[PDB]
């Protein structure tokens, strides 16, 4: 079975001649395009050898040999990959183990820099082909980790933008807005699945399974929990592989994990019908962010098997993981409304309350009323969310972004200004997307976005290190992360910030900017009036504001000579 000839077929050429272009580039990350393109032109044309002949030379060899084999033909020696280059020497499977311990990772590779709107477009005109390819080339050398699949889903919607856009009017007011929301969802699929690896190997895969059994009992409310609890044992699997790095390993096991799931379609969901009639891309890929299944009608309560009964010590105290993921199970499945952390701290308070029952001499009395316990917690993120999103509604996004600035720069203000700018205005767009939906999708809505922001707020503080607060809030647990942020009080230790005149001073080329670089500028003061007089209070902090705004507004020169009247009158 030649090997380089079937993944040729089924998959596409266009495909393949795309995720070899993937691959190379994210183990070559300093090699040049060009070099690159011949690469894969030469294992296509090998490639294509192979499907008008399958027993021809060199068609014999798996996907990891030739793929090691083309590798080690590069003069990788004294080009950057110098100890890459020792991977040679190796044969199967530790020649192919010696080059995934070599990704950069980190690579001092220039920011991109996306040219003129006319210059794109142009470009993607000429040589469409060139341009996509170049494309995927830079954003594959700079994520060597980044799923190559994945990376080929976001190029298929990058052509999608310039197609449509570059026969338009205004360009650049339809370009450039999907480019932006392209960008920063390629960011937070890149630090997601990071963040997974990172969550597998910190606190343990028995952890792991608990938050995969509550998103999957969520999605596929019509399962069984020993259909539940294989899906999470199978899934499992494939993030400890895919988090190795191996690309080839870890798409096999993400296409028999889609390939049982369409097998067995009437004992996991009814929303599986034409997400499992794509190819084998799109189908491990669409059923990843597939609906929520309908929720079964009439289902009982979970006061007879949990918490009533007739004696459930003995059933915990046997298995203390598979009870208590069968109460996450049922829990999860009637509430997909909940966030899967809430319903990890309902299970963990499940958790502690029975191992404080059953040792004790009466454990039924002690745990009669445990699902009085839920309400507090259930309650602390619909009142955090309905408080938030009404502020929100009376406010705007941008106005909604500023009051997130002063409550969380004299919650912390030792953090840096280009970060708490950067926070606060990522915390102000999960308003704008969750609130627009109802009570019962705003919680997990919330949680995918603000994990994705606490944890990039993290990534940065954990690189520099600043205040202990975030730093404990950010190590703590991913189940306690959000509540904890949340529960920060403004800092009382903190010694105000040194009147830096210049901070304070503005030059009138704020008047023709850039809409957000011109509130980019506006957010950075307010976070420098904060941090140097942090008990200004809402009060008088409107009324710089609104002092402001009159000199801005007005004098757009004069910057210099209404700008020293308002910081003398603000001093107050
Ligand atoms: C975000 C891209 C990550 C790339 C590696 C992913 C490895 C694991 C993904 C395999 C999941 C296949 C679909 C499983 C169905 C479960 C749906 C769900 O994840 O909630
Ligand atoms: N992702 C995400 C997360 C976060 C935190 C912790 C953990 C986790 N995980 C698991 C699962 C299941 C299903 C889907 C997805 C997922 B992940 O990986
Ligand atoms: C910089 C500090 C950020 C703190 C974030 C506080 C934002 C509160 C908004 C409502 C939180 C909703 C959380 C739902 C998921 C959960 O249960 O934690």
């Amino acid at each position: 079975k030649s090997e380089v000839a079937h993944r040729f077929k089924d998959l596409g050429e266009e495909n393949f001649k795309a995720l070899v272009l993937i691959a190379f580039a994210q183990y070559l990350q300093q090699c040049p395009f060009e070099d690159h393109v011949k690469l894969v032109n030469e294992v296509t044309e090998f490639a294509k050898t192979c499907v008008a002949d399958e027993s021809a030379e060199n068609c014999d060899k798996s996907l990891h040999t030739l793929f090691g084999d083309k590798l080690c033909t590069v003069a990788t020696l004294r080009e950057t990959y110098g100890e890459m280059a020792d991977c040679c020497a190796k044969q199967e499977p530790e020649r192919n183990e010696c080059f995934l311990q070599h990704k950069d990772d980190n690579p001092n590779l220039p920011r991109l820099v996306r040219p003129e709107v006319d210059v794109m477009c142009t470009a993607f005109h000429d040589n469409e082909e060139t341009f996509l390819k170049k494309y995927l080339y830079e954003i594959a050398r700079r994520h060597p980790y980044f799923y190559a699949p994945e990376l080929l889903f976001f190029a298929k919607r990058y052509k999608a933008a310039f197609t449509e856009c570059c026969q338009a009017a205004d360009k650049a007011a339809c370009l450039l807005p999907k480019l932006d929301e392209l960008r920063d969802e390629g960011k937070a699929s890149s630090a997601k699945q990071r963040l997974k690896c990172a969550s597998l190997q910190k606190f343990g895969e028995r952890a792991f399974k608990a938050w995969a059994v509550a998103r999957l009992s969520q999605r596929f409310p019509k399962a069984e929990f020993a259909e539940v609890s294989k899906l999470v044992t199978d899934l499992t699997k494939v993030h400890t592989e895919c988090c190795h790095g191996d690309l080839l390993e870890c798409a096999d096991d993400r296409a028999d994990l889609a390939k049982y799931i369409c097998e067995n379609q009437d004992s996991i969901s009814s929303k599986l019908k034409e997400c499992c009639e794509k190819p084998l891309l799109e189908k491990s890929h669409c059923i990843a962010e597939v609906e929520n299944d309908e929720m079964p009608a009439d289902l009982p309560s979970l006061a007879a098997d949990f918490v009533e009964s007739k004696d459930v010590c003995k059933n915990y105290a046997e298995a203390k993981d598979v009870f208590l993921g069968m109460f996450l199970y049922e829990y999860a499945r009637r509430h997909p409304d909940y966030s899967v952390v809430l319903l990890l701290r309902l299970a963990k308070t499940y958790e502690t309350t029975l191992e404080k029952c059953c040792a004790a001499a009466d454990p039924h009395e002690c745990y009669a009323k445990v699902f009085d316990e839920f309400k507090p917690l259930v309650e602390e993120p619909q009142n955090l969310i309905k408080q938030n999103c009404e502020l929100f509604e009376q406010l705007g996004e941008y106005k909604f972004q500023n009051a997130l600035l002063v409550r969380y720069t004299k919650k912390v203000p030792q953090v840096s200004t280009p970060t708490l700018v950067e926070v606060s205005r990522n915390l102000g767009k999960v308003g704008s997307k969750c609130c627009k939906h109802p009570e019962a999708k705003r919680m997990p809505c919330a949680e995918d976005y603000l994990s994705v922001v606490l944890n990039q707020l993290c990534v940065l503080h954990e690189k520099t290190p600043v205040s202990d607060r975030v730093t404990k809030c950010c190590t703590e647990s991913l189940v306690n992360r959000r509540p904890c942020f949340s529960a920060l009080e403004v800092d009382e230790t903190y010694v105000p910030k040194e009147f830096n005149a210049e901070t304070f001073t503005f030059h009138a080329d704020i008047c023709t900017l850039s809409e957000k670089e011109r509130q980019i500028k506006k957010q950075t003061a307010l976070v420098e009036l904060v941090k140097h007089k942090p008990k200004a209070t809402k009060e008088q902090l409107k009324a710089v504001m609104d002092d402001f705004a009159a000199f801005v507004e007005k004098c757009c020169t004069c910057f210099a000579e209404e700008g020293k009247k308002l910081v003398a009158a603000s001093q107050a």
